[PDB]
DNA sequence: CGCTGGCAAACA
DNA sequence: TGTTTG
DNA sequence: CAGCG
């Protein structure tokens, strides 16, 4: 009865195995770190699927016809059942190179390679790598570095909010008609984000510049901290555009004070009003919902979905949609709303 | 038992 | 072009 | 590490 495929399933932030699902994600962080990609992705995996779950694990009666749940993974819930803490995610924890995989991560623009690179050379603290005469990094780990303690620091409901309205006023000026949408963690519904995404689309549009218009106009009004522009050329082929920034967001736009603003990254996503539906179903995630989305499409019904379009391979036609409720339908799957894609 | 496991695009 | 981001 | 063919 339960899929496993996340796009097969509604999850909610209703988790109520949360100390089943904590233990899994640092079993597959650890194996991220050590590479073993393959034994992460099944800690991942198993994690989503408990995180669907309408009830909590008391019992290993409760873990049968569960997918994604094997021998290795049924012996850590086991472990969690009798004594009510993980002996081997605990384990992970108190372990120093992940220790330093997770401080040295936190930093925006650093990732696996890096921290390993970092830790290999001896480095334990934050302010000895940011205190050294010989590394070279990179303008995103220098952005990193510079707004720190903002970017660890979660973006609230009422500072999306306020993002919203900055995007609205700057796309608005440019493309009057234009549609903005926020996408990613706050469409599903979530309280706090590491970010902000938005979707800009227009039907009447010109549009082939507008990301670049409203970052120009942030530019001049000194609120532009970093960006990285991208771009892109029955369905056919691309007239995509995409921003990622660092805003500066005054206090006074959101409902000891100190330095007056607080540094948000946000995710611009422009595309044409026809490609709207694919875009949203792209962008407003779950990661883990969008991996089984295109994994389900290949394996089950030899299609393939991207955050542009649906191929059918055995028809050889790209099957058209105004709504993600079309997509879902296209698929052969039943309509999973925004706030049901928290896998 | 062996193979797969989701993607794209910008920097350096 | 490997690394990191979304 | 888990599922499929
Ligand atoms: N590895 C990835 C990362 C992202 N995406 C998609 C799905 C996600 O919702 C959207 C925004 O990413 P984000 O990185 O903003 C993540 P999300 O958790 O959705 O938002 P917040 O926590 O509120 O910031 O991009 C993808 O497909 N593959
Ligand atoms: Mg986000
Ligand atoms: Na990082």
């Amino acid at each position: 009865k339960i899929s496993q495929y996340a796009c097969q399933r509604r999850t909610t932030l209703n988790n109520y195995n949360q100390l089943f699902t904590d233990a899994l994600d640092i079993l597959a962080e650890n194996d991220e770190l050590r590479e073993n990609e393959g034994s992460c992705l099944a800690f991942m995996r198993a994690s989503s699927v408990l995180k669907s779950l309408p009830f909590p694990i008391t019992s290993m009666k409760d873990t049968e016809g569960i997918p994604c749940l094997g021998d290795k993974v049924k012996s850590i819930i086991e472990g969690i059942i009798e004594d009510g803490e993980s002996s081997e995610a605990k384990a992970v924890l108190n372990d120093e190179r992940y220790k330093s995989f997770k401080l040295f991560t936190s930093v925006f623009g650093v990732g696996l390679k890096t921290a390993e690179k970092w830790f290999r050379m001896g480095f334990r603290t934050l302010s000895k790598i940011q205190s050294d005469k010989s590394l070279r990094f990179t303008q995103m780990q220098k952005a990193g570095f510079l707004y720190y303690e903002d970017l660890v620091s979660c973006v609230n409901r009422p500072e999306a909010e306020a993002v919203s309205m900055l995007v609205k006023e700057a796309v608005v000026t440019f493309l009057p008609d234009a549609l903005v949408t926020m996408t990613g963690g706050f469409r599903r519904g979530k309280m706090t984000g590491h970010d902000v995404d938005f979707l800009i689309t227009s039907p009447e549009a010109e549009e082939q510049q507008l990301l670049h218009k409203v970052t120009d106009f942030w530019k001049q009004q000194g609120l532009l901290l970093y960006h990285q522009y991208h771009r892109s050329h029955s369905s056919t082929m691309d007239v995509f555009e995409r921003s990622f920034c660092i805003l500066k967001l005054d206090h006074g736009r959101v409902h000891q004070e100190g330095k007056g603003w607080k540094a948000i990254r946000v995710d611009l996503v422009m595309c044409p009003y026809d490609r709207r539906a694919f875009a949203l179903l792209g962008w407003t995630g779950s990661r883990q919902f969008e991996r089984d989305l295109r994994r389900y499409a290949t394996h089950e019904r030899k299609m393939m979905l991207d955050n542009h379009a649906l191929y059918d391979r055995t028809k050889r036609v790209f099957l058209e949609a105004e709504s993600e409720e079309e997509i879902f339908a296209h698929l052969g799957l039943d309509y999973i709303e925004p706030w049901e894609r928290n896998a």
